[PDB]
């Protein structure tokens, strides 16, 4: 009752998972604190989130708290096969491998919304990006009354929730967990992706980072840390001013398309790098995306219009254009940190995932309350604000950070 | 109808103000856009904010939109005398000079609460730190019902608004301009902290160990500034979120006791009392530098220090050297008053343009909604943020200066971003 | 007449090499400029230097100029098997694979000092770290008078040359090529190696960087950029003062050994991380070396005293001590950038490799006029200072750097 | 026997000097170690070096070691009047004030070249820029045979010596102290560049575009300073090596004319003339700030700016605003003279301690070897560096102040580096 690339990678995955646990004290602490009470006993969680070593620790936290889970990846190139095998070996139903086709992707999510114990139906959703949420609401309406809550990981997913809400298409309440982890995360995993794919030198290069939210900020800091000159693009005046204040030129993509060695899309929006840009790119320009959906880059156009295509090695594709110059595309435009490397490290993921677990507890344990209503009163909510202090404190010992104590006088 | 140190500094103040104007396109654009409609005609603003070159651009912006003003500074050591004189010369009543006594300070704020046209009473408050807000509510109860609104500049001022509200002591509605700090507080301090320390002491930053107390936007800027020059910064915090942030930024997070013997420089940024104490001074290395950049000097136990030192020498104004029983020295900046304004010129005018543009839009907002119950007087009185569309407006006004070019969304892109 | 791991990796290695050529304008310009004149015709170069994609470009540059070459790697873990294969395929004798044993390592170097055309002997040495130099001098006395020069890449190798000279044991003249590129290289490749090995988060960590020469400076800057707190150790007061001026605490290994998450040795010296340190290290502390020799870390002691060992994957080993805690060792203490990632990237390797080619021309072409004496008068020399300018100039267009012209009046 | 602005600034001067002392352990330790033996007893030193608080500590170190000194500043706008006053009040002949005229500047130097005990003549030169060196050689040839050595502080002065030498015009031997430069220049400018700009103008660095011309140690420090505060720096260079370094550090390398219309701030650091010219001023954006941190003001064509501006306003001393014919303004700092010293206090004490400690060791070295020909007078004269091992000695003196703990090599480790228990 699983489908993965190679069950024999399980032993390697288990060792890697053991290393991540030691980097994920938030998750390990929730097991110690909540294990005895089993606050997720009864929960049947359909999960759609990149099947990584980090996610494996999230799954075993939810399981240790009593949940039953069925799992798939939310991207065709993000699964870490050793992690998926490590989880599959333990008997958790998981349907994930690195390098899925579109139809295999859709097949995998569908395996997670049936096959549980009892009537075989999920009662909880854990998503990021919003593919499992959209699949259930739009293609399993009979499931909709069965689901007590959604927890959502990422900006793109959160925007999908409000999109649905505004026009009466959200029948299940959600907890927004996405709302600087993604700044610090991309600060280390963007260049990891790029280097594993190309080994290219960052120092001395001109780079074009499109967008300057938390993800752009982190990407821009990462490249600049290594001696790249970063040019930023933005549609928002607030973020553009912040980029200038941080020492970056803010320009149009067209202003730099002929000089940039590297292009990185962070917008969460479509058609950022287009047919109007590719013909003008310098020889062997590197093109990649770190936004949730690959459509930030017109990959379709690029493949259809190149005179020649060579695969350097998986997720590194080199295209020869009519003009004779080359373009290097990473992970076919899919999120480059997970596509070409390992995504965000454990320590930062511990923050986000500790909230994921808390969001699942909060929705499950209030399923009959009208606190998170189903149907027409359904909304999008935040975790109670005291939990942000809870999560943060759980990570201080690991870094040796020692907190000062207010005196009675100071508190008041 | 004013009191400043020296009216002859007016011409120099005027030239500095003209340079500031060129660095404050937000304020200069408000004059262009709103001059015609005189939206503040009838407003009588009592202002209590550091009387600097930057504040003069603010005053003359409010004046150009039709307001009547009386002004004081919100700190005894923050006034720039040339800017105060330039304003006095124009006929705006201003009561401010660098180096006021506590009594002169209180006198100055009292001058802003009378002497207008008509009944002579203010109808609006623009405040920084809350001294004038407290003065009106606590000492002028007859005046309270004539004040249509407060705009507050700073974090501690905002903290004071909520504390008041929670005790049933806030009868006037306020707009929170500090949180409308992402900019003012971080970018501002990142440049003005070391400027203050340098003008005061000429000390090298590289090689030093610095203790930065607190890690909000103010502490983040300060720490970034000392770090950039090659200092090793140790951060202290009571809040786990902020402490994790500091550690993610490469800083050791520790107690003041952990570094008190090693730190060349101590900077308090908490907005709280008793950060650097009697428990700390006796253990500091020779010529350790102590300063504060939070709103009130009581972050440092200045009183205890002055009382317990064996000798005191004034190196130059706002730079004081204390010899302890140790035989060792401590250098104190601006008697613990905000060091950037006390020893240098505070935040540069570019970033002040952001906070002051907001300040003006807030006075406009509160003033024009006079008869609305949108900003209730009496029992329903609250703290409000500026309407959110204005944050984009303000940012946009500062982009041309920096040569920042915005991308235009296509119709399809615009549809699917809203 | 070669020995590599897998010849079928050649096609992949060739694509990698083609991408590197584009990032190495120095070497490609030498081919264009010196191709016609064949300045190395007759030279028979025994080469001992990390068999990487970058080195493959160097090998082909030397061959394009007329050299005959036989190659080995100067480290058991640094070879990139795709690069070794692509070179082997062309018919250049190379004896290198990732994961050599010591006997295999020695055998590989033996293969490069015999088997050329004519009498089968080399007449030129290209070295990285001194091993090939030491082999010829100490174990091949008959060969010594046949070698017309040595060029040496690295600090450790340069110190070995001056040591030999001072004892009268240098019978062959050398060009010191080592003498910032190591700073820029390590700043990008130290973290690349740590991350490919462990996927650990850098932000929030305490790191102990031993040594503050160009390598240490780059390592510290890398770790600091990702938000680590770096403590530096030094024996030289000049380097120690620089580290303080750059914002780093300078302390002893024993001052931080209990708290450091990562240890990085950069000294070029032995016994930096010892039996006096391992037992006090926190759980899952990461220990790695980026200096030329592994003996900076007491790996033999660690392995002999660990109560448990687990290979997480090749070149990542976790040791359980008697105290119950774990130590993570990267590449068995061998240079971590090369052993766990790909080493310095192409662009920066182009600087020193352009100089290697030039040193080799210089030595070879002046082999008879006594400019570089053999025997008693042998010395260590530098390239003429005007070549430093020429090499740098070849790399400016790639980064879009526009040089200002002095006016005639400014020149004087 | 002195000429300063205002002897009543002596009290302030002295307090500041005492604080500087605490920041200058190199000089303070040399006082302690060489005091008893009086190595400079007999030395008569003509000094020409910015008359700052830092220099005062240097002066008093030299006197504490037995020297007679006569001092002038090496720049018109760099004297700190409180420091000069404190020095004069001790009875050391000093001729220096902030804001000297050219004529007064030369007069000041002339006063240092006579008036000692005995025949009233100097036998040593401590220089910064080469002005005093050039006066003695070109204008006092009867004095050349009397001078036992020159110690030179700065890059420009060192260029001046090599230039002289190559034309047979160096008859006194010099110690190159500048090559110090790894420290003084980079770390010093990194803090003092922006200090000068801000004291002058209070301008925000964040968000600005800056043109930094040259990328030697000074340009590197100036670029790092501006970038730290969030400015975007464009670097200009004539040397491919430096240009590649700037590029590997994340800076665009371009021509002045590529960024002259966009730049808010211009900083010249080349040590060369005619960097910012009549070709640039007319295209500058409104209130562009132009300054120089290189030794001579002629990097910027100030003569031209002043003669061609339609309006001039002195904002305050050393801050001058010019209205061009196009109606736009240009803000010039310290009339193009070194901005860190001209508009602020120069490099801070701690870093000057390294440079000045070398200065003292250079004077001891030249003086104590005067009758043995190690440093030849006459046609055999040349430029030398300090003994190699003094570098480590100087650096080690400054480690305690910053709390840096040195690792001690074991005997086995010293064998391997092949060094004593000098290192590099
Ligand atoms: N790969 C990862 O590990 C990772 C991590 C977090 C988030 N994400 C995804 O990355 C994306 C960005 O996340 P975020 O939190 O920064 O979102 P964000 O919305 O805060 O940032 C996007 C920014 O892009 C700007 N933008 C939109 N269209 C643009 C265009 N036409 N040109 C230039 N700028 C444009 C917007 O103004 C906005 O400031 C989202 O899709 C999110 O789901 C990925
Ligand atoms: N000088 C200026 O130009 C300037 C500019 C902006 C704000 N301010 C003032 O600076 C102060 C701080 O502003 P902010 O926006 O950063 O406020 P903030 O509330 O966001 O930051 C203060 C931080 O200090 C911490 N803290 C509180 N007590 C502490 C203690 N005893 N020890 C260690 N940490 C402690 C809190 O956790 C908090 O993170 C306020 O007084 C504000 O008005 C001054
Ligand atoms: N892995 C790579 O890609 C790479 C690149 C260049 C150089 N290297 C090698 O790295 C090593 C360092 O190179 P470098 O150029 O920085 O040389 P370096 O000699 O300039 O730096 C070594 C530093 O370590 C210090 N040191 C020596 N022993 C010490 C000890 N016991 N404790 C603390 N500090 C000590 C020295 O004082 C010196 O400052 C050499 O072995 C060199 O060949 C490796
Ligand atoms: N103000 C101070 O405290 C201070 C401190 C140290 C040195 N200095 C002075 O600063 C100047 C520079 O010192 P440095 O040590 O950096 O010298 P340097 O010679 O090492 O650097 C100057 C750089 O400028 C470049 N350059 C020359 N002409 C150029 C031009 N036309 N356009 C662009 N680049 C050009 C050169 O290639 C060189 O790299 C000297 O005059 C020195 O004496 C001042
Ligand atoms: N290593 C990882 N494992 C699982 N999810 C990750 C990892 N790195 C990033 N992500 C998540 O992917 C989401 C975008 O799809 C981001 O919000 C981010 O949290
Ligand atoms: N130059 C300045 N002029 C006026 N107000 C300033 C200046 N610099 C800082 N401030 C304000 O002082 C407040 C703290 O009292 C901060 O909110 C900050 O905005
Ligand atoms: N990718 C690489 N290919 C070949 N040599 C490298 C590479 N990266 C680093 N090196 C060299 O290894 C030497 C240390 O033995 C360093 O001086 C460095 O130049
Ligand atoms: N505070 C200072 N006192 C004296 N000289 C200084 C000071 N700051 C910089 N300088 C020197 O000015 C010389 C250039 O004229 C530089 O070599 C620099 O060392």
């Amino acid at each position: 009752d699983y489908k993965v690339k190679d069950i024999s990678l399980a032993e390697w995955g288990r060792k890697a998972i053991e290393l991540a646990e030691n980097e994920m004290p938030g998750l390990m602490e929730l097991r110690r604190e909540y294990g005895p009470s089993q606050p997720l006993k009864g929960a049947k969680i359909a999960g759609c989130l990149h099947m990584t070593v980090q996610t494996a620790v999230l799954i075993e936290t939810l399981k240790a708290l009593g949940a039953e889970l069925r799992w798939s990846s939310c991207n065709i190139f993000s699964t870490q096969d050793n992690a998926a095998a490590a989880i599959a070996k333990t008997g958790v139903p998981v349907f994930a491998w690195k390098g899925e086709t579109d139809e295999e992707y859709e097949w995998c999510i569908a395996q997670t919304v049936k096959g549980f114990s009892g009537d075989g139906l999920p009662n909880m959703i854990l998503d990021d990006g919003g593919d499992l949420t959209n699949l259930v609401i739009d293609r399993y309406p009979e499931l909709v009354p069965k689901i007590f809550g959604i927890s959502e990981e990422t900006t793109t997913g959160v925007k999908n929730l409000y999109k649905r809400l505004s026009k009466g298409n959200l029948p299940i309440s959600a907890i927004n967990v996405n709302d600087f982890d993604n700044l610090y995360g991309c600060r280390e995993s963007l260049v990891d992706g790029i280097k594993r794919a190309t080994d290219v030198m960052i120092a001395g290069k001109t780079c074009c980072v499109c967008g300057y939210g938390d993800v752009g900020k982190g990407c821009a800091a990462a490249l600049r840390a290594f001696g790249a000159r970063v040019v930023v693009t933005e549609v928002d005046p607030i973020n553009a001013l912040q980029a200038s204040m941080e020492g970056y030129q803010v320009a149009l993509v067209e202003d730099v398309m002929a000089d940039a060695h590297i292009f990185v899309t962070t917008t969460g929006n479509d058609d950022i790098i287009t047919s109007d840009h590719f013909p003008h790119m310098r020889d062997d320009a590197i093109v990649c995306n770190i936004g949730h959906f690959d459509t930030e880059i017109q990959v379709g156009w690029l493949e259809a219009n190149a005179k020649e295509h060579v695969e350097i090695k998986p997720q590194v594709d080199r295209y020869t254009m009519e003009n004779g110059r080359h373009i290097i595309l990473l992970a076919k435009g899919r999120l480059v940190n997970l596509g070409c490397a390992s995504g965000h490290p454990s320590f930062v993921m511990s923050n986000s995932f500790t909230n994921q677990v808390l969001a699942q507890i909060e929705l499950w344990s209030n399923r009959d309350n009208g606190k998170y209503p189903r149907g027409d009163k359904a909304g999008v909510f935040f975790l109670p604000k005291a939990l942000d202090e809870k999560v943060a404190a759980l990570h201080l010992a690991h870094v040796g950070a020692k907190l000062t104590k207010l005196t009675p006088k100071q508190a008041e």
